[PDB]
């Protein structure tokens, strides 16, 4: 079903990730973290304390798809155990140190062919598939794109809507 999916989403901010790698998101599902450079990293701390719900939508850069989308549980943190990223060339770990907590909604992909009617009043009308990480989506592009997501039976919103 998609009740609780649904109330999770309610008045929700979204943000696109843009990895440039597979190994990052796999390990990112593995691991519940996240890392980004520190303009998108000031953005995601900023919408954390202000909505209910901060939802990242995660597409790797030349997949043609999205690879799932999670919920941000903390503001990032530094000093923790130094998360293995697979760096990309023009990206330090210091760069990457702050950390997300996040809780993953649905790990399964979607291709872009399937979100070519969503388009982002943020991003300039531009299909949602479009924008460079951190772009935020529009509350109702963002809503629906995750629900063309295939539902994810492995994941219980039990324990996530018990951090709302
Ligand atoms: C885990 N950190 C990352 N991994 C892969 N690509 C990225 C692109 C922009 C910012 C952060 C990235």
């Amino acid at each position: 079903g998609t009740s609780k999916l649904k109330y999770v989403l309610q008045d929700a901010r979204f943000f696109l990730i843009k990895s440039n790698n597979h190994e990052n998101v796999s390990l990112a599902k593995a691991k519940g973290v996240w890392s980004t450079l520190p303009v998108n990293e000031k953005k995601l701390n900023l919408a954390f304390r202000s909505a209910r719900s901060v939802i990242l939508i995660f597409s790797v850069r030349e997949s043609g798809k999205f690879q799932g989308f999670a919920r941000l549980s903390s503001e990032s943190h530094h000093g923790g155990s130094p998360i293995h990223w697979v760096l990309p060339a023009g990206m330090s770990a210091k760069m990457l140190g702050g950390v997300f907590k996040i809780d993953w909604i649905c790990r399964r992909e979607l291709p872009f062919t399937k979100s070519a009617h969503l388009t982002n009043p943020w991003n300039e009308h531009k299909p949602v598939k479009i924008g460079r990480d951190g772009q935020e989506i529009e509350l109702e592009c963002g809503t629906q794109l995750c629900l063309l997501f295939p539902p994810d039976e492995s994941i219980d919103l039990y324990q996530v809507i018990h951090k709302m």
